[PDB]
Protein backbone atom coordinates (compact mmCIF):
# COMPACT_ATOMS: atom_id res chain seq x y z
CA UNK A 1 0.00 0.00 0.00
CA UNK A 2 0.79 3.99 -0.22
CA UNK A 3 -0.62 7.16 0.57
CA UNK A 4 -0.81 9.30 -2.24
CA UNK A 5 0.22 13.48 -1.49
CA UNK A 6 -3.45 13.94 -1.29
CA UNK A 7 -3.83 11.44 1.52
CA UNK A 8 -5.83 9.02 -0.79
CA UNK A 9 -4.90 5.57 -0.30
CA UNK A 10 -3.68 2.48 -2.76
CA UNK A 11 -2.73 -0.35 -3.70
CA UNK A 12 0.58 1.04 -5.85
CA UNK A 13 2.38 4.35 -6.35
CA UNK A 14 1.76 4.15 -9.81
CA UNK A 15 -1.98 4.93 -9.15
CA UNK A 16 -1.71 8.13 -7.82
CA UNK A 17 -1.26 10.70 -10.34
CA UNK A 18 -4.90 9.04 -11.19
CA UNK A 19 -6.68 10.78 -8.37
CA UNK A 20 -5.22 14.15 -9.75
CA UNK A 21 -6.74 13.05 -13.34
CA UNK A 22 -10.11 12.19 -11.78
CA UNK A 23 -10.21 15.28 -10.21
CA UNK A 24 -9.75 17.28 -13.21
CA UNK A 25 -12.01 14.71 -15.07
CA UNK A 26 -14.47 15.09 -13.06
CA UNK A 27 -14.42 18.94 -12.65
CA UNK A 28 -14.00 20.08 -16.16
CA UNK A 29 -14.19 17.61 -19.06
CA UNK A 30 -17.72 15.89 -17.16
CA UNK A 31 -18.57 19.62 -16.41
CA UNK A 32 -19.29 18.18 -12.16
CA UNK A 33 -19.21 14.47 -12.94
CA UNK A 34 -22.51 14.50 -15.19
CA UNK A 35 -23.64 12.19 -17.46
CA UNK A 36 -24.17 13.91 -20.43
CA UNK A 37 -22.80 14.04 -24.13
CA UNK A 38 -19.43 14.11 -23.28
CA UNK A 39 -19.51 10.16 -21.07
CA UNK A 40 -21.29 9.05 -24.67
CA UNK A 41 -18.49 10.63 -26.76
CA UNK A 42 -15.97 8.69 -25.13
CA UNK A 43 -18.00 5.83 -25.08
CA UNK A 44 -17.46 5.61 -28.70
CA UNK A 45 -13.77 7.10 -28.06
CA UNK A 46 -13.20 3.82 -26.26
CA UNK A 47 -14.60 1.26 -28.84
CA UNK A 48 -13.15 3.16 -31.79
CA UNK A 49 -9.46 3.18 -30.64
CA UNK A 50 -9.42 -0.30 -29.30
CA UNK A 51 -11.34 -1.98 -32.15
CA UNK A 52 -8.42 -1.00 -34.63
CA UNK A 53 -6.38 -4.22 -33.85
CA UNK A 54 -6.55 -7.05 -36.60
CA UNK A 55 -4.89 -10.62 -35.56
CA UNK A 56 -5.98 -11.60 -39.25
CA UNK A 57 -4.21 -8.78 -40.78
CA UNK A 58 -1.22 -9.47 -38.24
CA UNK A 59 -0.82 -13.00 -39.02
CA UNK A 60 -0.77 -12.00 -43.21
CA UNK A 61 2.48 -9.87 -42.21
CA UNK A 62 0.40 -6.66 -42.33
CA UNK A 63 0.02 -3.84 -39.69
CA UNK A 64 -3.35 -4.63 -37.65
CA UNK A 65 -3.47 -2.18 -35.49
CA UNK A 66 -2.40 -1.64 -32.05
CA UNK A 67 -5.68 -2.05 -30.21
CA UNK A 68 -6.38 0.19 -27.20
CA UNK A 69 -2.80 1.98 -27.17
CA UNK A 70 -4.78 5.99 -27.61
CA UNK A 71 -3.66 6.03 -31.67
CA UNK A 72 -7.16 7.73 -32.23
CA UNK A 73 -5.62 10.47 -30.01
CA UNK A 74 -1.79 10.62 -31.23
CA UNK A 75 -2.89 10.25 -34.67
CA UNK A 76 -6.44 11.47 -34.75
CA UNK A 77 -5.05 13.84 -37.93
CA UNK A 78 -5.41 10.01 -39.53
CA UNK A 79 -7.94 8.69 -37.81
CA UNK A 80 -10.63 11.57 -37.56
CA UNK A 81 -11.32 11.55 -41.28
CA UNK A 82 -12.37 7.27 -40.50
CA UNK A 83 -16.00 7.70 -41.77
CA UNK A 84 -16.72 6.17 -38.41
CA UNK A 85 -15.62 8.82 -36.46
CA UNK A 86 -17.25 11.89 -36.95
CA UNK A 87 -18.30 14.25 -34.22
CA UNK A 88 -15.26 13.19 -32.10
CA UNK A 89 -12.49 16.38 -32.83
CA UNK A 90 -13.62 18.58 -29.86
CA UNK A 91 -13.86 15.39 -27.39
CA UNK A 92 -10.01 14.40 -28.57
CA UNK A 93 -8.71 17.70 -27.93
CA UNK A 94 -10.21 17.70 -24.66
CA UNK A 95 -8.68 14.68 -23.65
CA UNK A 96 -5.20 15.21 -25.59
CA UNK A 97 -4.72 18.33 -23.19
CA UNK A 98 -5.05 16.17 -20.05
CA UNK A 99 -2.87 13.12 -20.99
CA UNK A 100 -0.48 16.21 -22.04
CA UNK A 101 -0.75 17.89 -18.67
CA UNK A 102 -1.16 14.89 -16.36
CA UNK A 103 1.76 13.00 -18.15
CA UNK A 104 0.21 10.20 -18.64
CA UNK A 105 -0.21 8.01 -21.92
CA UNK A 106 -3.21 8.73 -24.26
CA UNK A 107 -4.05 5.07 -23.89
CA UNK A 108 -4.44 4.65 -20.54
CA UNK A 109 -6.59 8.03 -20.12
CA UNK A 110 -8.91 6.80 -22.92
CA UNK A 111 -9.94 3.46 -20.35
CA UNK A 112 -9.65 5.63 -17.33
CA UNK A 113 -11.77 8.45 -19.12
CA UNK A 114 -14.77 5.65 -19.60
CA UNK A 115 -14.30 4.19 -16.22
CA UNK A 116 -15.18 7.43 -14.74
CA UNK A 117 -18.03 8.93 -16.75
CA UNK A 118 -19.86 5.71 -16.37
CA UNK A 119 -19.50 6.29 -12.70
CA UNK A 120 -21.79 9.37 -13.43
CA UNK A 121 -24.55 7.23 -15.06
CA UNK A 122 -26.56 5.65 -12.58
CA UNK A 123 -27.22 1.88 -13.16
CA UNK A 124 -23.47 1.56 -13.74
CA UNK A 125 -21.01 -1.09 -12.85
CA UNK A 126 -17.43 -0.07 -11.85
CA UNK A 127 -14.95 -0.79 -14.78
CA UNK A 128 -12.14 -2.51 -13.93
CA UNK A 129 -8.71 0.32 -14.58
CA UNK A 130 -5.43 -1.07 -15.47
CA UNK A 131 -2.68 1.21 -16.22
CA UNK A 132 0.72 1.07 -18.14
CA UNK A 133 0.49 1.12 -21.88
CA UNK A 134 2.94 2.77 -23.46
CA UNK A 135 2.14 6.05 -25.07
CA UNK A 136 3.63 4.97 -28.61
CA UNK A 137 1.16 3.82 -31.11
CA UNK A 138 0.78 3.98 -34.86
CA UNK A 139 -2.52 4.94 -36.73
CA UNK A 140 -5.03 2.07 -37.22
CA UNK A 141 -5.38 0.71 -40.40
CA UNK A 142 -9.01 1.89 -42.07
CA UNK A 143 -11.58 -0.09 -42.34
CA UNK A 144 -11.63 -2.06 -38.25
CA UNK A 145 -14.89 -0.22 -37.37
CA UNK A 146 -18.28 -2.19 -37.72
CA UNK A 147 -20.57 0.46 -39.15
CA UNK A 148 -24.64 0.76 -38.94
CA UNK A 149 -25.47 -0.56 -42.70
CA UNK A 150 -23.32 -3.69 -42.19
CA UNK A 151 -24.55 -6.68 -42.25
CA UNK A 152 -24.36 -9.27 -39.01
CA UNK A 153 -22.43 -11.27 -40.31
CA UNK A 154 -19.90 -8.45 -41.34
CA UNK A 155 -20.22 -7.30 -37.64
CA UNK A 156 -19.64 -10.71 -36.30
CA UNK A 157 -16.26 -11.76 -38.46
CA UNK A 158 -14.91 -7.56 -37.82
CA UNK A 159 -15.58 -8.45 -33.65
CA UNK A 160 -14.48 -12.12 -34.05
CA UNK A 161 -11.38 -11.40 -35.26
CA UNK A 162 -10.26 -8.53 -32.58
CA UNK A 163 -11.42 -11.65 -30.17
CA UNK A 164 -15.16 -11.13 -28.99
CA UNK A 165 -17.64 -14.01 -29.54
CA UNK A 166 -21.24 -13.20 -30.71
CA UNK A 167 -22.29 -13.41 -26.76
CA UNK A 168 -19.83 -10.44 -26.19
CA UNK A 169 -20.63 -8.38 -29.06
CA UNK A 170 -24.09 -8.02 -27.76
CA UNK A 171 -22.40 -7.43 -23.89
CA UNK A 172 -20.59 -4.80 -25.19
CA UNK A 173 -23.64 -3.35 -26.73
CA UNK A 174 -24.92 -2.54 -23.27
CA UNK A 175 -23.13 0.91 -24.23
CA UNK A 176 -25.86 1.69 -26.40
CA UNK A 177 -28.03 2.07 -22.70
CA UNK A 178 -26.10 5.61 -22.51
CA UNK A 179 -26.69 6.83 -26.52
CA UNK A 180 -27.99 8.95 -29.21
CA UNK A 181 -26.92 9.92 -32.55
CA UNK A 182 -25.83 13.30 -34.18
CA UNK A 183 -24.61 12.24 -37.43
CA UNK A 184 -27.30 9.36 -38.72
CA UNK A 185 -30.19 12.29 -38.81
CA UNK A 186 -29.25 15.45 -38.00
CA UNK A 187 -32.96 16.33 -38.55
CA UNK A 188 -33.05 14.85 -34.76
CA UNK A 189 -29.73 15.80 -33.34
CA UNK A 190 -29.33 13.64 -30.24
CA UNK A 191 -32.64 11.73 -30.62
CA UNK A 192 -31.69 8.49 -28.14
CA UNK A 193 -31.08 4.72 -28.34
CA UNK A 194 -33.43 4.26 -25.53
CA UNK A 195 -35.86 6.24 -23.11
CA UNK A 196 -33.53 6.22 -20.36
CA UNK A 197 -29.69 7.67 -22.05
CA UNK A 198 -28.70 8.43 -18.69
CA UNK A 199 -29.36 5.31 -17.10
CA UNK A 200 -27.32 2.23 -17.71
CA UNK A 201 -30.02 -0.03 -17.88
CA UNK A 202 -31.55 -3.05 -19.84
CA UNK A 203 -34.24 -0.52 -21.71
CA UNK A 204 -32.18 -0.62 -24.86
CA UNK A 205 -32.45 -4.54 -25.02
CA UNK A 206 -36.09 -4.05 -24.76
CA UNK A 207 -36.96 -0.92 -27.04
CA UNK A 208 -35.12 -2.02 -29.53
CA UNK A 209 -36.84 -5.95 -29.72
CA UNK A 210 -40.26 -3.69 -30.20
CA UNK A 211 -41.96 -3.53 -33.10
CA UNK A 212 -40.96 -0.37 -35.56
CA UNK A 213 -43.67 1.28 -35.81
CA UNK A 214 -42.63 5.52 -35.75
CA UNK A 215 -40.84 7.30 -38.10
CA UNK A 216 -39.46 10.19 -35.26
CA UNK A 217 -38.04 12.89 -38.15
CA UNK A 218 -38.98 14.38 -41.18
CA UNK A 219 -37.39 11.22 -43.26
CA UNK A 220 -35.18 8.51 -42.62
CA UNK A 221 -31.47 9.10 -42.12
CA UNK A 222 -28.66 6.51 -43.15
CA UNK A 223 -28.82 2.81 -41.44
CA UNK A 224 -32.27 4.17 -39.52
CA UNK A 225 -35.51 2.39 -38.75
CA UNK A 226 -38.65 2.72 -37.50
CA UNK A 227 -38.25 3.09 -33.92
CA UNK A 228 -41.60 2.17 -30.87
CA UNK A 229 -41.98 5.87 -30.43
CA UNK A 230 -41.46 9.36 -31.01
CA UNK A 231 -38.08 10.40 -30.19
CA UNK A 232 -36.00 7.25 -30.07
CA UNK A 233 -34.37 6.34 -33.00
CA UNK A 234 -33.30 2.80 -33.84
CA UNK A 235 -30.31 2.41 -35.68
CA UNK A 236 -30.14 -0.97 -38.46
CA UNK A 237 -26.88 -3.24 -37.11
CA UNK A 238 -29.00 -2.48 -33.49
CA UNK A 239 -32.00 -4.29 -34.91
CA UNK A 240 -30.89 -6.48 -36.98
CA UNK A 241 -29.05 -7.96 -33.67
CA UNK A 242 -31.79 -8.33 -31.51
CA UNK A 243 -33.32 -9.97 -34.38
CA UNK A 244 -30.53 -12.65 -35.97
CA UNK A 245 -30.62 -15.89 -34.82
CA UNK A 246 -26.85 -15.79 -33.75
CA UNK A 247 -27.49 -13.01 -31.28
CA UNK A 248 -31.03 -12.61 -31.02
CA UNK A 249 -31.05 -15.29 -27.39
CA UNK A 250 -28.18 -13.31 -25.82
CA UNK A 251 -30.07 -10.18 -26.41
CA UNK A 252 -33.20 -11.71 -25.15
CA UNK A 253 -31.44 -12.47 -21.50
CA UNK A 254 -30.20 -8.99 -21.25
CA UNK A 255 -34.01 -7.37 -20.98
CA UNK A 256 -34.68 -8.41 -17.50
CA UNK A 257 -32.29 -8.15 -14.48
CA UNK A 258 -29.92 -4.74 -14.99
CA UNK A 259 -27.55 -6.53 -13.03
CA UNK A 260 -26.68 -9.87 -14.96
CA UNK A 261 -26.55 -6.85 -18.34
CA UNK A 262 -23.58 -5.04 -15.82
CA UNK A 263 -21.53 -8.49 -15.12
CA UNK A 264 -21.37 -9.38 -18.85
CA UNK A 265 -20.59 -5.67 -19.78
CA UNK A 266 -17.88 -5.17 -17.38
CA UNK A 267 -16.37 -8.31 -18.36
CA UNK A 268 -16.10 -7.60 -22.10
CA UNK A 269 -15.24 -4.10 -21.54
CA UNK A 270 -12.20 -5.68 -19.49
CA UNK A 271 -10.99 -7.74 -22.40
CA UNK A 272 -11.71 -4.76 -24.85
CA UNK A 273 -9.46 -2.28 -22.75
CA UNK A 274 -6.24 -4.59 -23.42
CA UNK A 275 -6.45 -5.59 -26.92
CA UNK A 276 -3.05 -4.99 -28.21
CA UNK A 277 -1.64 -5.60 -24.37
CA UNK A 278 -0.58 -8.51 -22.04
CA UNK A 279 -2.58 -7.68 -18.67
CA UNK A 280 0.02 -9.19 -16.24
CA UNK A 281 2.14 -6.24 -17.93
CA UNK A 282 -0.05 -3.72 -16.25
CA UNK A 283 -0.85 -2.34 -12.95
CA UNK A 284 -4.57 -2.40 -11.20
CA UNK A 285 -5.67 0.82 -10.05
CA UNK A 286 -9.39 -0.04 -10.20
CA UNK A 287 -9.55 0.99 -6.37
CA UNK A 288 -9.30 4.58 -7.98
CA UNK A 289 -12.65 4.24 -9.60
CA UNK A 290 -15.32 5.94 -7.62
CA UNK A 291 -18.81 3.98 -7.41
CA UNK A 292 -22.15 4.59 -9.36
CA UNK A 293 -25.10 5.47 -7.74
CA UNK A 294 -27.72 2.09 -7.92
CA UNK A 295 -30.77 2.28 -10.41
CA UNK A 296 -33.96 1.35 -8.37
CA UNK A 297 -36.50 1.28 -11.60
CA UNK A 298 -37.08 -2.17 -13.00
CA UNK A 299 -36.96 -2.99 -16.46
CA UNK A 300 -40.32 -2.07 -17.98
CA UNK A 301 -42.28 -2.24 -21.56
CA UNK A 302 -42.98 1.50 -21.73
CA UNK A 303 -46.26 3.01 -22.89
CA UNK A 304 -49.11 0.49 -22.85
CA UNK A 305 -47.31 -2.32 -25.42
CA UNK A 306 -47.18 -5.62 -23.93
CA UNK A 307 -45.20 -8.78 -24.86
CA UNK A 308 -47.34 -8.59 -27.92
CA UNK A 309 -45.54 -5.86 -29.31
CA UNK A 310 -42.36 -7.45 -28.91
CA UNK A 311 -40.39 -9.23 -31.74
CA UNK A 312 -39.34 -12.76 -30.23
CA UNK A 313 -36.49 -13.68 -31.90
CA UNK A 314 -35.29 -16.48 -29.30
CA UNK A 315 -37.01 -19.84 -29.91
CA UNK A 316 -34.85 -21.46 -27.74
CA UNK A 317 -36.21 -19.57 -24.59
CA UNK A 318 -39.55 -17.75 -23.83
CA UNK A 319 -39.38 -13.93 -23.31
CA UNK A 320 -38.95 -12.84 -19.61
CA UNK A 321 -41.52 -11.59 -17.56
CA UNK A 322 -41.29 -8.02 -17.41
CA UNK A 323 -43.37 -4.61 -15.63
CA UNK A 324 -46.10 -3.46 -18.27
CA UNK A 325 -46.11 0.15 -17.80
CA UNK A 326 -49.58 2.31 -18.46
CA UNK A 327 -50.36 4.39 -21.41
CA UNK A 328 -49.64 6.72 -23.47
CA UNK A 329 -46.18 5.83 -25.88
CA UNK A 330 -44.26 7.87 -24.66
CA UNK A 331 -42.46 11.00 -26.82
CA UNK A 332 -38.57 10.99 -26.31
CA UNK A 333 -36.41 14.00 -25.34
CA UNK A 334 -33.07 14.93 -26.93
CA UNK A 335 -30.25 13.14 -24.68
CA UNK A 336 -28.37 16.05 -22.60
C1 LIG B 1 -21.75 -3.49 -33.32
C2 LIG B 1 -21.13 -2.23 -33.37
C3 LIG B 1 -21.61 -0.92 -33.20
C4 LIG B 1 -22.02 -0.05 -34.19
C5 LIG B 1 -22.19 -0.47 -35.66
C6 LIG B 1 -22.24 1.15 -33.56
C7 LIG B 1 -22.69 2.32 -34.21
C8 LIG B 1 -22.89 3.60 -33.63
C9 LIG B 1 -23.32 4.73 -34.35
C10 LIG B 1 -23.41 4.82 -35.86
C11 LIG B 1 -23.61 5.72 -33.44
C12 LIG B 1 -24.26 7.05 -33.74
C13 LIG B 1 -23.19 8.10 -33.57
C14 LIG B 1 -23.60 9.45 -34.13
O1 LIG B 1 -24.10 9.51 -35.26
O2 LIG B 1 -23.43 10.47 -33.44
C15 LIG B 1 -23.26 5.23 -32.16
C16 LIG B 1 -23.51 5.86 -30.94
C17 LIG B 1 -22.82 5.37 -29.78
N1 LIG B 1 -22.09 4.18 -29.67
FE1 LIG B 1 -22.07 2.67 -30.92
N2 LIG B 1 -21.90 1.09 -32.20
C18 LIG B 1 -21.54 -0.20 -31.98
C19 LIG B 1 -20.92 -0.69 -30.81
C20 LIG B 1 -20.62 0.14 -29.69
C21 LIG B 1 -19.76 -0.19 -28.55
C22 LIG B 1 -19.16 -1.61 -28.37
C23 LIG B 1 -19.67 0.88 -27.75
C24 LIG B 1 -18.91 1.17 -26.56
C25 LIG B 1 -18.61 0.26 -25.58
C26 LIG B 1 -20.56 1.88 -28.37
C27 LIG B 1 -20.87 3.11 -27.79
C28 LIG B 1 -21.64 4.14 -28.34
C29 LIG B 1 -22.15 5.27 -27.60
C30 LIG B 1 -22.13 5.53 -26.08
C31 LIG B 1 -22.82 6.05 -28.50
C32 LIG B 1 -23.53 7.37 -28.20
C33 LIG B 1 -22.81 8.58 -28.74
C34 LIG B 1 -23.56 9.86 -28.46
O3 LIG B 1 -24.68 9.79 -27.91
O4 LIG B 1 -23.04 10.96 -28.76
N3 LIG B 1 -21.05 1.44 -29.59
N4 LIG B 1 -22.81 3.94 -32.24
C1 LIG C 1 2.27 10.95 -25.75
O1 LIG C 1 2.55 11.13 -27.13
C2 LIG C 1 2.09 12.42 -27.68
C3 LIG C 1 2.26 12.44 -29.21
O2 LIG C 1 1.98 11.16 -29.75
C4 LIG C 1 2.74 13.49 -27.00
O3 LIG C 1 2.13 14.62 -27.51
C5 LIG C 1 2.80 15.82 -27.89
O4 LIG C 1 3.17 16.53 -26.73
C6 LIG C 1 3.84 17.80 -26.94
C7 LIG C 1 4.31 18.31 -25.58
O5 LIG C 1 4.89 17.25 -24.84
C8 LIG C 1 2.87 18.81 -27.61
O6 LIG C 1 3.48 20.16 -27.86
C9 LIG C 1 2.35 18.03 -28.92
O7 LIG C 1 1.30 18.80 -29.50
C10 LIG C 1 1.78 16.64 -28.65
N1 LIG C 1 1.44 15.94 -29.89
C11 LIG C 1 0.27 15.33 -30.11
C12 LIG C 1 -0.01 14.59 -31.44
O8 LIG C 1 -0.64 15.32 -29.30
C13 LIG C 1 2.51 13.41 -25.48
O9 LIG C 1 3.11 14.51 -24.86
C14 LIG C 1 2.99 12.03 -24.97
N2 LIG C 1 2.80 11.91 -23.53
C15 LIG C 1 3.63 11.32 -22.67
C16 LIG C 1 3.23 11.34 -21.21
O10 LIG C 1 4.69 10.75 -23.01
O1 LIG D 1 -40.82 17.25 -25.77
C1 LIG D 1 -40.52 16.99 -27.14
C2 LIG D 1 -40.55 15.49 -27.56
O2 LIG D 1 -41.92 15.00 -27.79
C3 LIG D 1 -41.82 13.73 -28.43
C4 LIG D 1 -41.57 13.98 -29.86
O3 LIG D 1 -42.26 15.18 -30.27
C5 LIG D 1 -40.07 14.04 -29.85
O4 LIG D 1 -39.64 14.11 -31.23
C6 LIG D 1 -39.75 15.30 -28.92
O5 LIG D 1 -38.45 15.18 -28.49
CA1 LIG E 1 -6.17 2.37 -31.44
CA1 LIG F 1 -30.61 3.61 -20.73
MG1 LIG G 1 -51.71 -3.02 -28.54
Amino acid sequence: SVTCPGGQSTSNSQCCVWFDVLDDLQTNFYQGSKCESPVRKILRIVFHDAIGFSPALTAAGQFGGGGADGSIIAHSNIELAFPANGGLTDTVEALRAVGINHGVSFGDLIQFATAVGMSNCPGSPRLEFLTGRSNSSQPSPPSLIPGPGNTVTAILDRMGDAGFSPDEVVDLLAAHSLASQEGLNSAIFRSPLDSTPQVFDTQFYIETLLKGTTQPGPSLGFAEELSPFPGEFRMRSDALLARDSRTACRWQSMTSSNEVMGQRYRAAMAKMSVLGFDRNALTDCSDVIPSAVSNNAAPVIPGGLTVDDIEVSCPSEPFPEIATASGPLPSLAPAP
